């Protein structure tokens, strides 16, 4: 692709191919919290997946993705600040070249080791995934920043997949999962309306940042590194980071449900 995370291609760059790189409602940001504003209108976030939608795992070349069935309601994610019920399609992660940085969102200048995205689109509103990626009101995505420590067993079917997926385009069956097993126990969160955190980068995300971390080992942030961006055959390239800076808020206020 024209994009990617190395020095010619990465985020420093994006904004020549695509201008809204520059925009108004850029993610990630640093949440700076004696800048929240609490909010008593949010309600408490509602998911309710259904591991029979889990589908598939493939290599993009930049990332993973976990992808799940999404032709109809049985995952969900509801509440929080939103009217609409909006339906599960994927998760995936993203992560940095070592333990010191890798999150996408900080909070208060913190960086973490990586962060997960569970992603939805609105289905009260849109048809298909297509429709609702460019709508401002078409995406939810809830991200939870990753700290390193204790090995996480709640990731193991994730990494053990990795090894079928290995180089760019490959992907597998990856199925009977619930990605709600992978967030915090409290689903505190803050939320503020922002984008896509790679092209093409459509401002159409109301994110859910959680408020509590989840863990992960240095061991298992190496096994997402050793995943390679080359296709099969080629000279072996790790995927060393995919995290994108944090952004200007400019004016945007971001709110807490605690
Ligand atoms: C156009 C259809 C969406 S592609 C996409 C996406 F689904 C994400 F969740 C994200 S993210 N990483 O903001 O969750 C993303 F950056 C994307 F580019
Ligand atoms: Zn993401």
């Amino acid at each position: 692709p024209d994009w990617g995370y190395d020095d010619k291609n990465g985020p420093e760059q994006w904004s020549k191919l695509y201008p809204i790189a520059n925009g108004n409602n850029q993610s990630p940001v640093d949440i700076k919290t004696s800048e929240t504003k609490h909010d008593t209108s949010l309600k408490p976030i509602s998911v309710s997946y259904n591991p029979a939608t889990a589908k598939e795992i493939i290599n993009v070349g930049h990332s993973f993705h976990v992808n799940f069935e999404d032709n109809d309601n049985r995952s969900v994610l509801k509440g929080g600040p939103f009217s609409d019920s909006y339906r599960l399609f994927q998760f995936h992660f993203h992560w940095g070249s070592t333990n010191e940085h890798g999150s996408e969102h900080t909070v208060d200048g913190v960086k973490y080791s990586a962060e997960l995205h569970v992603a939805h689109w609105n289905s009260a509103k849109y048809s298909s995934l297509a429709e609702a990626a460019s709508k401002a009101d078409g995406l939810a995505v809830i991200g939870v920043l990753m700290k390193v420590g204790e090995a996480n067993p709640k990731l193991q079917k994730v990494l053990d997949a990795l090894q079928a997926i290995k180089t760019k385009g490959k992907r597998a069956p990856f199925t009977n999962f619930d990605p709600s097993t992978l967030l915090p126990s409290s689903l505190d969160f803050w939320t503020y309306p922002g984008s896509l955190t790679h092209p093409p980068l459509y401002e159409s995300v109301t994110w859910i940042i959680c408020k509590e971390s989840i863990s992960v080992s240095s061991e298992q942030l190496a096994q997402f590194r050793s995943l390679l961006s080359n296709v099969e055959g080629d000279n072996a390239v790790p995927m060393q980071h995919n995290n994108r800076p944090t952004q200007p808020l400019k004016g945007r206020t971001v709110r807490a449900s605690f």
